RNA sequence: GCCUAGGAUCCAC
RNA sequence: GCGCACCGGGGAUCCUAGGC
């Protein structure tokens, strides 16, 4: 099913011949195998030849240890003056070098009436009742003081307090004086505006109308007040006197937007020692209340708090935001005046000093260390462990300790981007040094543009632990020392993925994209849907110059790393392809055979054009991208830069004039700035449903609408509250909506809509309501409507693959969606086809260090490259050698890579450079209208090459997006300097580009070129052309030399092992190996692969894909794994963080990683939970884990190990019936009387009869009562909105198979959200209800004969007897018999894995301890179904479920059973996990702690 | 400019 | 003390009516 073009046109006239005609001019694909031989030696003699003489550059360097160190060492020698560092001076200015390192390593060191009212006036306010108009959130202060007055004269309750600050309703910090200076004020001109009543009364008065309309807003949907323990006795009738003459004396808080001196900071620098793990702990407090700064609502502000441009100076702080935070012997306040994600300007205050120091930050970046103290310090403790017993470095290993744990330190208290470029690049040193080759152009690529201080002492450290290392007299023992620098590096991954700035890495990954077209020497500018005669005529030359590639035959000679490829190679690769030359024996047996003899349902948000007229538009407006330019430097400027000028600036009268024109002469700027005003005026006269302001048509009490509103953004339209509002509220909507002619069409059937009109009728007014609202739910003054306009200049449009696929599907009543459909397209022309050329749009990954590009085209695009992909990919199947998708081919690969390296054979660890925009689909083109596969049939072989032709020649002729925010950044860019703002005079060829086109009129939209191959596009063509090349390179040097090369590849990567003879020839004869390196770099270069600078040629390591290999050893990316770990959250329900975090961290044990540390990776996980409010079931996480645990077993293996563990003596009793009752399963005894008899029955009055069938003795009557609290027992919980989704209790099972049948937020964003949702009505009730967890905790509490029970830590499960089983059925419903639970899951492994798991564990306690060293590895092996499998096999236990979830998503003797043990389970995935998540085959454990690990025997 | 009544904004994005 | 494509981020009030 791929040959499908014969429906369509062709069309193609004179151009798609000339271009065919272009790979066919000097190429000769007929060579014979003795000519391509005389060519090569040929070739090479003039190589060789010339490369004496020295026309060509070396381009490879033997390495020399002394020469790269000291090039590491003097990498920086422009700023960082200095060669030799003292180890104690680095540590002496490392504790000092910014605020919070200062800060770190510093000497530091009741129930009151205040917190119910601050409480009480916190959820007033979340609830949006009272409208703040008239200072509001004054007289919360005044009521908040009040009260802080009243709880001191009482016992001076002196919390809530900073020297001269309280904390008010949000989180605002506002000062005594001012505050009573406010009311003062007020009081006074009230009283003067309203003249007989005294300054008391009228302050009473002012209270009590608040109070009273709070209270009676309280007691109308059921939020009665008396839960809040507060006293309306502190409004004293005298009380404005007390509150005037109160005064608390003490310090101000402060802010500093300025580089104080070092010597404001009021404590002594440097006290805490390294080697302790208080800084850690200091860091994860700091950096908890800084991602807390993040939760803080944007409220209104009362006082301004500076004036002029004394705001950016030290400012003192009247009205700020401020969240607290412990240090272990006092407490502290991280002040701030800004709320969101954004950078901004914090401050640490303490209460009897002030301004402690202030910093810069950016919250969502500082996640990695919240409660991390002692897993980063194990860390740290294994790497020194590693190399500890080196001889020559026992003498100073506490300084490798020190600078270890400081560069630890460093990268996690300042997360720059380019301080993790420096860490990466350092793999590629440490990589380049143990081997015995390396591009000469390296030093110059490990080089990283560094900026702030603290990168440059981040330098500084890395390069004092190199030198330490790396020494030239510590020649003992080499794979330990690279095994730890690699880790140090790999300690990059531990800063963060995501990217500091949107718009700057846009901007530079634009840049990226069109320096390499400009400097190619011809680009398309905004390309017509119908191509133009000179278009074509330009891609033509561009072919035509793409092959006029030369080298070493010529008088220049080569030009290394330049686009192109020559004649004379390309006809070598596919003659030398034609003759069967790069063929191994087992694949001329069976013969190359041509290919040609829901899929895309994801999330990749696909993209989708729009139409103005029958065309659709492909260049953004002129006129209208100017007027959005001006439209925003308008904002920024009055909201932003209105306190931070004076007004006789010639820059702020332009910047006002453009403002009042959306609200000088002699330069040369009236005339654009007239030009720019009838422009911006013609926009403004051009730009002068059902949706949410339709509430405002039907409900009067706009309270409830504020209520409806925030209920909508808080959660899901499916998940909305009942109690939210009265319940008569819900029927008088409904009819009011459907009582309106209007509204009711709008939104109902009369003829989704169908499912509202049944709902109201049917009198389920809820569901009515939810549907309205689904259907629905889908500042400064400006004379035009802003948002339509910025709406407008986009061009494209983004959505889910599913959303558009599912209207595409809908339209057609694979190939299926782009042949056979109403919108398909007739005559393809030569360009593309009829409905349009193709078209992607730039985006780009978050990716550690730099970040590529991806690119994404709309539906038809994404097709026809699926097409182009899956034919190259089963063309490459037949080859052998490539890893991009046979994963066999990597495990041989990474066999034969582990023998080369045992065999201390020569390894050339390539990589290629710019591998996506060098490579264009017309090399690809070239390259295969000259391959002949059936050398027999050439019929159908003719029409797959036809076709592919000419599908790789629309691939050619695409034409690529340029992103909005660029193109909007370099108009207002072309603005400013048309005024002469920021004069630069610098000009980068991005910005030349721009403007040069800005300036004439058009705008650049749509760029196209030849050169380009879309970054993860063609990613199996890349690889078939990459084998296909490296096969014939090879070829070659075999042909030369007399060795032979075994290379893999995955599409941008190249393992090669040489023979004997290449490794011998290096020992004896290095001048002849350098040369035969040398011209297979040039050969690598004919054929457009450019060898990366990052490739090395060594006998010591070999790398693929980041896994790297060493002799006798192996080496863990302990660093890696750590802090892929450390920061892998979501907000998602906790038992799916819980496994998310243990399928990560078995993978990490996969990898070498020691299990100590993964325990208190599990620990930290447990804890950033707990700090959520949220109970620890027993089902979530087990922090005792063993080797055995993770090798043997899997996730519900060591759930049955913690439940072991927490009730001892009573699982015994259970795994004793579960043996015998695996026996008679498996003897096939029954098979269906258990199925059904215990599966669909009860849960403990039927376990216990069903250990009594057997002949065991049931459990004592004291064991079934041990129960764990399910909350989301009836509903899962509901999540807090932070991803908008794209468009009955039913098993987890079931979800498992709707999720495999069928714009998130960054991870701080992510925790908040999870810790905002657990604590704000998450549990639903058991019809449909919502409790606070805690309001579930006081139900347990009150019923005294629970008895909770935790573990060390810090699980939860609970004791609830027999008789309280009934009677309150309100709250036992929630509990689950964890006996039972056990004996299911127990069960449910026991025929999964072996019957092993069922037998008595007991620890291996008999075993002395051994003298180990940390680095001796033991590899194992784990203890060893589908889809259709289960799905065929459960519409037999629960075929309602069929007929009702699993139908529309369109034999095994045991899995009838596990699928069906796990549907009433309800508590763990059992089969879901190995259906959806593939356990790895290969672990590498340490040989030492095996020692320790069970022993589980049948 | 100030005061009063009402309307708008008052998780993160 | 953030970002560091030299361009960004770093303090929230607004509207209608009436009275002085
Ligand atoms: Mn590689």
């Amino acid at each position: 099913g791929v040959e499908s073009l014969n429906v369509l046109l062709d069309n193609r006239s004179s151009h798609y011949e000339e271009i065919i005609a272009s790979c066919h001019q000097g190429i000769n694909n007929k060579l014979t195998a003795h000519e391509v031989k005389l060519q090569i030696e040929e070739e090479y003699q003039v190589f060789r030849n010339r490369l004496r003489k020295g026309e060509i550059t070396g381009q490879f360097l033997k390495v020399d240890k002394s020469r790269l160190l000291n090039d590491f060492n003097n990498l920086y020698v422009d700023e960082v003056t200095a060669t030799k560092d003292n180890i104690e001076h680095l540590i002496y200015q490392f504790k000092r070098a910014s605020p919070i390192l200062r800060f770190l390593y510093a000497n530091i060191g009741k129930e009151c009436q205040m917190q119910y009212w601050r409480s009480f006036l916190n959820k007033v306010k979340s609830l949006r009742i009272l409208n703040t108009r008239r200072k509001l959130l004054l007289i919360f202060d005044a009521l908040i003081l009040l009260a802080s007055i009243h709880d001191q004269t009482r016992h001076k309750c002196s919390k809530g307090w900073l020297g001269s600050c309280f904390i008010s309703v949000n989180d605002r910090l506002v000062s005594l004086e001012s505050t009573k200076r406010d009311l003062e004020k007020w009081v006074g001109r009230r009283q003067q505006s309203e003249r007989p009543p005294d300054k008391n009364q009228i302050l009473i008065s002012m209270f009590q109308k608040t109070i009273l309309k709070a209270t009676a807003a309280l007691k109308d949907v059921g939020i009665s007040v008396e839960h809040y323990k507060i006293n309306m006795e502190v409004i004293c009738p005298d009380s404005y006197d007390l509150i005037l003459n109160f005064d608390v004396s003490g310090v101000v808080p402060t802010i500093s937007y300025q580089r104080t001196e070092d010597e404001k900071f009021p404590f002594i620098m440097g006290g805490v020692e390294l080697l302790e793990s208080t800084d850690l702990e200091r860091l994860s407090s700091l950096s908890l209340a800084l991602v807390n700064s993040m939760k803080t609502s944007s409220t209104v502000k009362l006082r301004q708090n500076e004036f002029g441009p004394a705001r950016y100076q030290v400012v003192r702080c009247k009205e700020a935001y401020c969240q607290e935070f412990l240090l272990s012997g006092a407490e502290f306040q991280l002040i701030y005046q800004k709320t969101g994600e954004c950078s901004k300007c914090y401050a640490i205050n303490d209460n009897r000093v002030g301004e402690i120091c202030s910093f810069y930050a950016d919250p969502k970046r500082y996640f990695p260390a919240i409660f991390s103290a002692e897993v980063l310090q194990t860390t740290v403790s294994t790497m020194i462990s590693w190399v500890k017993d080196c001889s020559e470095l026992e003498e100073q290993l506490c300084n490798i300790n020190s600078l270890t744990k400081m560069i630890l330190v460093l990268i996690l208290a300042h997360p720059s981007k380019r301080s993790q470029k420096l860490l990466q690049n350092l793999r590629y040193f440490i990589m380049a040094y143990v081997s015995d080759y390396h591009h000469k152009d390296l030093i110059d690529k490990l080089r990283e543009e560094l900026i702030t201080d603290v990168e440059f002492l981040l330098y500084r450290l890395v390069r004092a632990l190199v030198n330490l290392i790396l020494s030239e007299d510590v020649k003992s023992m080499m794979t330990n020392r690279f095994k730890f620098i690699l880790n140090i590096s790999y300690m990059c991954h531990f800063i963060t993925k995501e990217t500091p700035d949107r718009l700057t890495d846009q901007i530079k990954c634009f840049e990226k994209f069109l320096e390499p077209k400009l400097e190619f020497g011809h680009v398309s500018i905004n390309p017509a849907d119908v191509a133009t005669e000179e278009e074509l005529d330009d891609m033509v030359y561009n072919a035509k110059k793409f092959l006029s590639k030369e080298g070493c035959t010529s008088i220049k000679g080569p030009d290394y790393k330049k686009p192109g490829v020559s004649k004379r190679f390309l006809s070598l690769l596919t003659s030398s392809f034609n003759n069967g030359s790069l063929f191994k024996e087992s694949e001329v047996k069976r013969e190359i055979k041509d290919p040609l003899v829901l899929d895309l349902a994801s999330n990749k948000s696909v993209v989708v054009n729009k139409y103005t007229d029958g065309s659709r538009v492909l260049n953004y407006d002129f006129n209208k991208l100017t007027a959005l330019a001006v439209s925003q430097l308008t904002e920024v400027f009055s909201r932003k830069g209105k306190h931070l000028l004076n007004k006789q600036d010639y820059d702020y009268k332009v910047q006002q004039a453009m403002s009042n024109l959306v609200l000088l002469l002699d330069g040369g700027a009236s005339v654009y700035f007239d030009q720019l005003k009838e422009t911006v005026e013609r926009i403004i006269d051009q730009y002068r449903q059902p949706s949410v302001n339709d509430l405002d048509e039907v409900v009067p009490n706009k309270f409830y609408i504020r209520l409806i509103k925030g209920e909508l953004s808080n959660h899901m339209v499916e998940d909305f509250d009942y109690d939210v509002l009265p319940g008569n509220f819900y029927e008088e909507f409904c009819d009011a909506v459907y009582k309106n002619n209007k509204l009711k069409e709008r939104y109902f059937y009369c003829g989704t809509k169908a499912v509202a009109t049944r709902t109201y009728f049917d009198q389920e007014y809820f569901q009515c309501f939810k549907s309205i609202l689904l259907i629905m739910n889908a500042n400064l003054n400006f004379k035009f409507d802003m948002g339509r306009l910025s709406d407008d200049v986009r061009i494209s449009e983004r959505e889910s693959n599913s959303e558009a696929l599912s209207k595409a599907l809908s339209l057609t009543n694979l190939k299926n969606l782009c042949f056979y459909s109403q919108e398909s397209p007739q005559s393809y022309s030569s360009t593309g086809p009829d409905t349009g050329r193709l078209k992607f749009s730039l985006s780009y990954k978050e990716q550690v260090g730099g970040n590529r590009e991806l690119y994404i085209g709309d539906l038809r695009t994404k097709m026809f490259t699926r097409l182009i992909e899956d034919y190259f990919e089963a063309l490459s199947l037949q080859l052998s050698g490539s890893c991009l998708n046979n994963e066999r081919e990597f495990e041989n690969a990474i066999l034969s890579m582990k023998l080369n390296v045992s065999l201390a054979h020569v390894s050339y660890s390539m990589d290629h450079s710019k591998w996506g925009p060098m490579m264009c689909p017309f090399l690809f083109l070239a390259t295969l209208q000259n391959l002949i596969f059936l050398s027999k049939d050439l019929q159908a072989d003719i029409k797959g090459r036809d076709y592919l032709s000419t599908l790789l020649t629309w691939h050619m002729h695409k034409m690529v997006e340029i992103p909005f925010n660029v193109v909007s950044a370099m108009m207002k860019s072309f603005i400013k300097a048309q005024l002469g703002l920021k004069k630069k005079t610098t000009q980068s060829i991005t910005e030349d580009f721009f403007y040069s086109n800005f300036q004439i009129g058009v705008v650049p939209s749509h760029v196209s070129s030849i050169l380009d191959m879309g970054q993860g596009i063609l990613h199996n063509t890349s690889d078939f052309y990459a084998l296909i090349s490296e096969r014939f390179i090879n070829y070659a040097i075999s042909c030369i030399c007399g060795g032979t090369i075994d290379a893999y590849t995955s599409s941008d990567d190249q393992i090669s092992l040489f023979d004997q003879v290449l490794t011998e020839l290096m020992q004896r004869d290095p001048e002849e190996f350098k040369t035969l390196i040398e011209f297979h770099y040039y050969m690598s270069d004919q054929l457009n692969k450019f060898v990366s600078p990052k490739s090395v040629i060594g006998r010591f390591v070999a790398e693929f894909k980041s896994r790297f290999y060493v002799w006798g050893d192996e080496v863990p990316l302990l660093t890696k794994f750590v802090a892929a770990a450390l920061h892998n959250i979501k907000c998602k329900e906790p038992h799916q963080l819980a496994e998310t975090i243990d399928t990560i961290i078995d993978q990490s044990v996969a990898n070498g990683v020691p299990v100590h540390l993964c325990n208190l990776i599990q620990k930290r996980t447990l804890s950033l939970l707990q700090y959520a409010r949220y109970p620890i079931d027993p089902f979530l996480l087990n922090c005792e884990t063993d080797v055995r645990d993770w090798v043997d077993g899997n996730r519900s293996y060591r759930i049955m190990r913690q439940i072991e563990r927490l009730i001892p003596d009573a699982c015994g009793r259970i795994r004793s019936m579960l043996r015998k009752l695996y026996n008679k399963l498996k003897t096939g005894q029954l098979h269906e009387e258990f199925t059904t008899n215990y599966l669909s029955s009860e849960h403990l009055s039927s376990l216990s009869n069903l250990c009594e069938l057997l002949g065991v003795e049931p459990p004592s009557e004291s064991d079934l009562e041990f129960s764990w609290l399910n909350l989301a027992a009836h509903h899962p919980l509901r999540m807090v909105l932070r991803q908008k989704i794209i468009y009955e209790k039913v098993p987890t099972i079931v979800k498992t198979i709707q999720n495999k049948l069928s714009f998130q937020s960054s991870i701080a964003s992510g925790f908040v959200g999870l810790c905002r949702t657990l604590g704000s009505k998450c549990v639903r009730g058991p019809n449909k209800e919502s409790l606070y967890i805690k309001s579930i905790q006081s139900l347990i509490s009150d019923i005294q004969g629970i008895e909770p029970l935790i573990d060390s830590h810090g699980v939860q499960y609970w004791r609830v007897p027999l008789n309280i089983r009934d009677g309150n059925e309100g709250v036992i419903s929630y509990f689950r018999p964890l006996l039972w639970d056990y004996m299911c899951i127990s069960l449910s492994t026991a025929i999964e894995l072996g019957a092993w798991v069922l037998g008595e564990p007991k620890k291996v306690r008999v075993l002395e301890f051994f003298k180990h060293n940390p680095c001796d590895y033991f590899p194992l092996k784990p203890a060893a179904v589908g889809l259709n499998h289960i799905i065929h096999s459960l519409r037999r236990l629960y075929p309602s479920v069929f007929e009702k979830h699993i139908l529309p998503f369109m034999r095994i003797k045991f899995l009838d059973l596990c699928v069906a043990l796990d549907v009433n389970c309800e508590a763990l995935s059992l089969v879901s996990h190995i259906v959806k998540w593939k356990r790895e085959e290969h672990y590498i454990v340490l040989s030492s702690e095996l020692r320790l690990s069970h022993t589980r025997t049948h």
